[PDB]
């Protein structure tokens, strides 16, 4: 629904505003990073089946250069706030730390393989007031594992999205993307965003210039987030219990801005 077909690189004019290379191993950076538990307890959306561990470096943690989110089959009990799921991930944002308006997201990503899990690289808006998803959600990368070489790139906005089967998507495939490093990235500007992967733009979202926000509401701000999800789309062909534990490697973020 939102074909694209043309190289994507870091403009020649931009400069390097924000990055996490996950140079400094232990907890990942405060300053960089927060830890999402807001559905914890309730159970998260889209059916996942995943607690998000906050503060727990057996589901997030830096190791030789690289953000390890790790999926485990384990019931964490000992939690205030766990929700009674079979598997432990983790999921980080720069929420109240760090976003951007418009730019070129570059993540550098080894993904987290096994039919259950659910990679993503995404963003959403700082302002959330219009709700989702009106608000506006980039997804630069989402790979649900039971299709594990296929990379998604899709765009949300009060017009255009999953729950009414509106959301305007791309995909591609990449050689052993849980095996191999690849890079994940957005080019962002007030006219249009590719999606892409290792340089080549796989989906394009053009702004039609209505001043509609439910059509473009991507002339604010929005920040990253990095998870692991377990089910939901993830789970179309079961959850794999010999998968666990599987991780995604992030060798960095970098976010680069005129
Ligand atoms: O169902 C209404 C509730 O939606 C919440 O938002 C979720 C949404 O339900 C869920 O579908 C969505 O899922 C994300 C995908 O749209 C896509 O962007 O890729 C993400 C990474 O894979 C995936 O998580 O996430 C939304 C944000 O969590 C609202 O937060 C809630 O207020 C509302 O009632
Ligand atoms: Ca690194």
């Amino acid at each position: 629904t939102a074909p694209g077909n043309e190289p994507m690189a870091i403009p020649s004019d931009y400069k390097l505003v924000w990055a996490d290379e996950f140079n400094t191993p232990g907890a990942p950076d405060a300053k960089k990073w927060r830890y999402d538990t807001s559905r914890n307890k309730e159970g998260w959306y889209n059916n996942e089946l995943q607690y998000y561990a906050a503060g727990r470096p057996e589901n997030v943690r830096v190791e030789n250069g690289n953000l390890v989110i790790e999926t485990r089959k384990e019931r964490l009990t000992s939690m205030a706030d766990y929700g009674g799921q079979e598997y432990s991930s983790g999921k980080l944002f720069t929420q109240g730390l760090a976003d951007w308006q418009y730019g070129y997201v570059e993540v550098r990503a080894k993904l987290a393989c096994g039919k259950g899990m659910w990679p993503a690289i995404w963003m959403m808006a700082s302002d959330g007031s219009t709700g989702w998803p009106a608000l506006g959600s980039i997804d630069i990368m989402e790979m649900v594992a039971w299709d594990p070489t296929t990379i998604h790139g899709t765009i949300h906005t009060k017009a255009y999205n999953h729950v009414i089967h509106t959301q305007k998507g791309s995909r591609t495939t990449a050689a052993d993307p849980c095996g191999q490093f690849h890079t994940y990235s957005l080019d962002w500007t007030k006219d249009r965003m590719l999606i892409g992967v290792d340089g080549h733009a796989y989906m394009r979202f053009d702004n039609d210039h209505k001043g509609n926000h439910d059509t473009w509401p991507f002339d604010s701000p929005q920040y990253l987030i990095l998870n692991v999800a377990i089910g939901g789309w993830g789970g179309q062909q079961g959850v794999d219990a010999a998968a666990f534990p599987s991780k995604m490697e992030v060798d960095y973020v970098r976010v680069y801005q005129k």
